[PDB]
């Protein structure tokens, strides 16, 4: 499926290029539309939240699950225990676990036992290194930690993994989806990053990826969630 997204701060729709344009203050139209053209999940990042937890959008997250009917995966700051419950509660279908994946997988894993692999989506950013190696990295400033793709993988597959989200840090690469769904055929993979046309998407048919993030195109008006999805069904 694809999986339109959103990155939100401070109420405002912005684009991340680190450079960011306002979109306007209006994220519920924007998401409603997105599930009126068939879209059956969608992704929102919480930029404030992930800046300072404490300043997590609460009540902006709740008005949005509310406001629309299909499953929204959040993250932004995802740090602790409470954070999880929390967006659980505002009525979040899968929380996002990012940095926190790779700082605390002990930790994570206990995550995985209270509120089940259905509600977390671990989201990995992806450097492929001079020899080929899918290196794991928080952050796309932020040097490798020295971890692989397949081995954080694989430590959470004993406590049921079912989400991960990966971006390509390193127009969009294939072969890297390619190779981690095949080697994961029970891990549902989106992708997200470098859909910058229709084109992209169709790039990814194919490649076992289930789920496709896609964020700035349809703010920049390249194509619509309807367009997308016609073109990932065929």
């Amino acid at each position: 499926m694809i999986i339109p997204a959103l990155d939100l701060i401070g109420g405002t729709v912005v684009r991340v290029v680190a450079r960011l344009r306002d979109y306007g203050n209006d994220p519920l139209p924007r998401l409603q539309d997105y599930a009126a053209q068939g879209a059956g999940v969608l992704h929102l990042v919480d930029l404030t939240g992930a800046k300072d937890p404490a300043k997590r959008q609460i009540p902006l997250i709740k008005t949005l699950v509310a406001g629309v009917n299909v499953p929204v995966q959040v993250g932004g700051g995802v740090r602790t225990e409470e954070d999880v419950a929390a967006l659980l509660k505002a009525g979040v279908a899968r929380v996002v676990i990012a940095s926190t994946a790779v700082k605390s997988p002990d930790v994570v894993k206990g995550w995985f036992e209270r509120f089940g692999a259905q509600a977390l989506v671990l989201a990995l950013d992806v450097r492929i290194d001079e020899h080929g190696t899918k290196q794991v990295a928080v952050s796309g400033w932020q040097e490798n930690s020295g971890v692989s793709l397949e081995q954080l993988v694989e430590t959470y597959l004993p406590v049921g993994l079912k989400h991960v989200l990966c971006t390509d840090i390193s127009a969009g690469n294939v072969s890297l989806y390619e190779e981690v769904c095949a080697r994961y055929p029970q891990i549902a993979f989106q992708s997200s990053g470098g859909i910058g046309d229709i084109d992209d998407i169709a790039a990814l048919r194919g490649t076992g990826v289930r789920g496709v993030i896609v964020g700035r195109a349809l703010l920049e008006g390249k194509f619509t969630v309807k367009e997308a999805i016609q073109c990932w069904q065929n």
